[PDB]
């Protein structure tokens, strides 16, 4: 069997990432390594010890990765290195993987010899897995993005603090809340005190996410304004689909929000010929079998297409389906996807399980 190395496997990433593989078995076929970066399990940066792996999956971080990386394929280790971290997402010689979206991307680097893969982008990786169909059939002109971010794309502190917010709030009016006759006025009054008191935790964040929300993700880009999450939209989409000629412009604004781990997004779709939304529906529905497409009623919208309904699940509800008023070309949807499984561990996990099939 193939020998695969884990490095990172203890991390929030990696620790949904051994989870789903005990779930389905996955360690039954191939003998695995554990690493470790402390000096209290092997060393993560031996390179003699990774360079006798055939394959190495690493939840560890950039940093690690573009420290190792190099010294390993710097000694001509020719096996295979599955990244959750994105630092080789935009190399040549490194392929972004989402095999239920682009599995002959994936098998045609395999044969000229691509042995470097990493997990793309959560948000687009959830778009994909939820409107792949369209892509699929050459029909997406564009697509305006507005995200409704979770905290754990952020990590594991940055939910915790989400947490913290939100029971500081409730707290600073908790008695008023059980009194049924307490002005709600004085009430948010207080709330929105504590939510600017100094004392408020938001030292991961940079600003109050509980009660509020932060239109603003990762660095800005000078040249085009947009943020470097915001960027992604429109190269990682491409990559991942073999577009790199024939870019699909994909663009629009990320905020964070104050939800734990499912991202949701709303989408504007320019399609390039009128089609009849129950034939979208279709094909949006046939592309792969964990996209699921709610039906644009109220009951069942409120009982499915929601971070409360999809946490922790492999499932990627689309709804809202309909024409936009600036003409039937124009199409709305909105989604909503867990963001540590399809937008992280689960795609590693399906690279690697073909790696050693």
């Amino acid at each position: 069997m193939k020998n695969v190395g884990f490095i990172g496997w203890r991390g929030m990433v990696g620790s949904v990432l051994m989870d789903r593989m005990s779930q389905e078995n996955d360690f039954e076929n191939l003998n695995p390594v554990f690493f470790t970066t402390s000096q209290a399990l092997k060393s993560a940066f031996d390179i003699e010890e990774l360079k006798k792996l055939d394959i190495i999956v690493t939840c560890q971080g950039g940093d690690y990765t573009n420290e190792v990386y190099p010294k390993l394929k710097a000694t001509g280790w020719d096996g295979y290195w599955v990244d959750a971290a994105s630092a080789l997402k935009m190399k040549d010689d490194a392929i972004i993987v989402l095999d239920p979206v682009n599995q002959h991307v994936i098998s045609e680097g395999l044969k000229k010899g691509i042995k470097t893969f990493v997990g793309g982008n959560c948000t687009v990786s959830l778009m994909l897995m939820a409107i792949g169909g369209l892509f699929e059939k050459d029909l997406v002109e564009w697509i305006s993005v507005a995200t409704y971010q979770a905290a754990s794309g952020a990590g594991a502190k940055n939910m915790r603090e989400l947490l913290s917010q939100m029971g500081l709030l409730e707290q600073a009016v908790s008695s008023e809340l059980k009194d049924p006759a307490s002005s709600i006025l004085d009430i948010e009054r207080k709330v929105t005190a504590k939510m600017r008191a100094d004392n408020f935790p938001t030292d991961n964040f940079g600003a109050a996410l509980g009660g509020s929300l932060i239109p603003w993700i990762d660095k800005l880009l000078p040249e085009t304004g947009q943020t470097k999450e915001e960027w992604k939209g429109y190269a990682e989409t491409n990559k991942i689909l073999g577009l790199s000629d024939n870019p699909i412009p994909v663009d629009g604004l990320c905020v964070r929000i104050g939800a734990l781990r499912c991202h949701s997004q709303a989408f504007t779709i320019k399609l390039k010929k009128d089609l009849p939304l129950e034939e979208i529906e279709q094909i949006i529905a046939s592309h792969n079998e964990w996209v699921k497409v709610i039906p644009n009623d109220k009951e069942i919208t409120l009982r499915e297409l929601t971070p409360a309904k999809v946490t922790g699940t492999l499932s990627v509800p689309v709804g809202r389906l309909r024409k936009l008023a600036m003409g039937p070309e124009y199409l709305a949807a909105f989604t909503v996807g867990d963001q540590l499984l399809w937008g992280a561990a689960e795609p590693v996990r399906r690279i690697l399980k073909q790696l050693v099939a």
